[PDB]
């Protein structure tokens, strides 16, 4: 029967690798297991993994990617509709028959290409993109230069061609770089993290410092807060990205203890935690997710802050 219910959907865009499956660990601990259904859109392969290898494509090539079935039950999930969807599976790299998925409240499509077709695109109603630098992936994977190299050159023509052009259309690009606070470094593990936030989204605010329309550089270690050397370093302002305006958060540095957290969260703007202190309770709910104690975990748990934010919204009549 019909319902007062709106289904909200949410996309998830990145590479493997990314942060992807951590940042969907965080949403779980906003929304549950119980009205948040995660669609792995690896399950519209049209060539499973021997079909890619003697085809001579890779899972980054829409060739390889059914966006006409994707479309269609993506549809039907957000009409409150029934759909019987594939199954990609990782271990034998075949499409299993598919299974029966019941529209929720929440649905989140996740993977590759989910802001790559204009038919999917505007069924979202929120998205992110994770982008992270050729630099500090090749230092995730490495933690042999050689190998990981040669393993990102050859698949990075396929994902400058059909993943990158995503970033232009989502709400919020987490974008993680090395960090500027380290001469010469070497590790990657200190990290320069932005939440370009784009303006056009109905009910969606940024999350700003000091003054939401101009442009600020701030290190809060001072006379109230004491770092050791390099420190944290955060910015803000408004800039042009893709052609659209953008409100770009920054942050740079290590998180050493609690202390440091709650004073960045006390002085962030429009953060739509619902009691102070939210931001550090739910980064530290899990210390063991990678970037629990950087700017990587922290615009994770902002970008769903906006998501809840933008939910609520959107259910709210
Ligand atoms: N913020 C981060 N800091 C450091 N390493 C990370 C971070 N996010 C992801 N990684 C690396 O990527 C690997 C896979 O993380 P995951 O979130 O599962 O990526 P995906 O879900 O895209 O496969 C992790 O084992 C970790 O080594
Ligand atoms: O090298 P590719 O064709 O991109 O495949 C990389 C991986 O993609 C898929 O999503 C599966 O995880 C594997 O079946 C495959 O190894």
């Amino acid at each position: 029967m019909s319902k007062p219910d709106r289904v909200v959907l949410i996309g998830v865009a990145g590479d493997s690798g990314c942060g992807k499956s951590t940042f969907l660990n965080r949403l779980a601990d906003l929304f549950g297991t119980e009205l948040m259904t995660v669609i792995c859109l690896d399950d519209y392969h049209s060539l499973d993994r021997k079909g890619r290898k003697e085809a001579g494509v890779t899972a980054l090539d829409p060739r390889a990617n059914n966006f006409d079935l994707m479309y269609e039950q993506v549809k039907a999930l957000k009409n409150g509709e029934t759909i019987m969807k594939p199954i990609y599976n990782h271990e034998t790299g075949l499409i299993d028959p598919p299974e029966k998925i019941e529209p929720n409240r929440i649905i989140v499509i996740e993977g590759l290409h989910p802001l790559y077709d204009e038919r999917v695109r505007e069924l979202l109603d929120f998205s992110v993109y994770l982008d992270i630098d050729d630099e500090v992936k090749i230092a995730w994977k490495i933690q042999s230069y050689e190998d990981v190299l040669a393993s990102i050159e050859a698949r990075r023509p396929d994902f400058k061609a059909y993943i990158e052009p995503q970033r232009g259309h989502a709400d919020i690009v987490i974008r993680v770089m090395p960090t500027q606070l380290i001469p010469n470094d070497t590790e990657r593990k200190v990290l320069r993290v932005q939440l370009i936030q784009r303006e056009g989204r109905d009910g969606f605010e940024p999350a700003y410092l000091f003054d939401e329309g101009s442009t600020i550089q701030w290190t809060p270690c001072g006379r109230k807060l004491t770092c050791s050397y390099p420190g944290i370093r955060l910015a803000y302002g408004p800039d042009t990205y893709y052609g659209h305006e953008v409100s770009v958060l920054e942050v740079d540095g290590q998180f050493e203890n609690l202390e440091e957290m709650i004073y960045v969260e006390g002085h962030l703007s429009k953060t739509d935690t619902q009691y102070y202190g939210e931001l550090t309770h739910l980064l530290l709910q899990h210390k063991d997710y990678p970037g629990s104690n950087n700017g990587t975990g922290l615009f994770q748990v902002l970008t769903g802050l906006k998501m809840r934010a933008a939910y609520e919204r959107l259910t709210s009549q």
